[PDB]
């Protein structure tokens, strides 16, 4: 109990947006003999529930859904964060104002609804909205390639809150994601800052500098493994801990 | 001379969001011996497959969901209609564009996410954003009824809006729904106009200003009957069809 093996859900603990194999769920339980065990992933506290099991807090030494906003340590709630506590409600409202504005003044063949996602770790906003049919996804994704208007809204956005402490990015085909700076699975690190573990064996796959497990990957405090698939991650952990 | 009976979902056949019960559903089956029945609601035929049952549109002689833009009739398909195909992208995106202009310059306690929910026979709009929290709406609400901001943003649209047959209703604590005029449960009375129906009973429980049964009730086509709960639906039609 020295050592900690944080794994991210999708890509690495079961079949992305599915359930956890039964086999799976084993040797997480026969790991959690040598080293304690712990999930991370940007899934609200449900999504855990319905992927890992309803009985997630007491089958993890660690659950940190919503990339650690809401944590638990030992199946017993630690703390609770939103990006409304950390900006403020003025703020917030700055940015879903500014983005409320723009979006009306861009020019698209359709337009829908949901334009504006309020999640408690990040805003996911999209010019034609999260609504869509798949036939109108694709329609805004390749116009997007083309006229790039994703990429000049986030340009705009960095530079109307420069400084504000928050990271733009180019979110899937149709959003754009907007979270305070290392809101990123690297946020469920200082839930464990001054637990002192020898090592943090991180696992995700998704390592590719513009992924969301390249900075929890790539940062100090863990030692990071890329897993292909499930069957990979308890591979790695099989020798680490024989 | 046939007859029919028009029932409204929640409240009427079912309980509120609930399944039917088999009394009802037999009740409605056995009538069907002496009248012609069908089924209109503003949920989408999803929901009414869920709450009615998988074999709805074998089960009633008319299955109207989203107040009849979508029509079922003798278990096949009449028509599908939207507010995209009866207004035109262009004019959608008018309205949808104005509508996050002004909500951005709403100065509110707070603002969240869902400000626009397109569907296929209104818009919701929402100055403070359809997902927030009961304690959210609730403030909101407060501070609606007394600075009227709802009712403001209602007045400006129907000017701004004015010609483009457009109707602007206030729904919710939080919201402003927005159809085309004639889109509430009176547009399924469209597909029984050639039909030579002596009676269209209709059946509902919020049949007062305000409800979404109120249009429909009120009309000249149908004879309506107020109910409380799917056990006074049953009794009313006992009498009317002994
Ligand atoms: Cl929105
Ligand atoms: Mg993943
Ligand atoms: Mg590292
Ligand atoms: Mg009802
Ligand atoms: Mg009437
Ligand atoms: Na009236």
């Amino acid at each position: 109990m020295a050592t900690l093996c944080l794994f991210d859900m999708d890509g690495t603990l079961t079949a992305p947006r599915q359930k956890i194999t039964e086999e799976m769920d084993g040797f997480l339980q026969k790991l959690r003999q040598k080293t304690k065990i712990g999930v991370v992933g940007g899934s609200d506290f449900e999504k855990l529930q319905e992927q890992l099991g309803n009985d997630v807090v007491e089958k993890y030494d660690y659950v940190f859904p919503e990339n650690g906003l809401v944590a638990y340590k030992d199946g017993k709630l630690l703390c609770k964060q939103n990006i409304q506590g950390h900006l403020g409600e003025d703020v917030i409202q700055d940015l879903i104002n500014y983005c409320l504005s723009y979006i009306a003044n861009i020019k698209l063949p359709k337009k829908r609804g949901t334009f504006i996602e309020f999640r408690n770790g990040m805003l996911n906003v999209s010019p034609i909205g999260r609504s869509c049919s798949q036939e109108e996804r694709i329609e805004f994704y390749e116009l997007d390639k083309k006229e790039h208007i994703r990429q000049k809204f986030v340009a705009d956005l960095r530079k109307e809150f420069a400084g504000k402490g928050l990271t733009f990015s180019i979110g899937g085909q149709i959003s754009i994601d907007v979270f305070p700076e290392g809101w990123d699975k690297r946020y469920c690190l200082r839930h464990l800052e001054h637990a002192g573990y020898k090592t943090i064996y991180f696992f995700g796959d998704k390592t590719m500098p513009g992924g969301n497990d390249h900075e929890i990957f790539t940062d100090p405090r863990t030692v990071g493994y890329t897993v292909t698939a499930p069957e990979d991650t308890r591979r790695i952990c099989e020798g680490l801990f024989p």
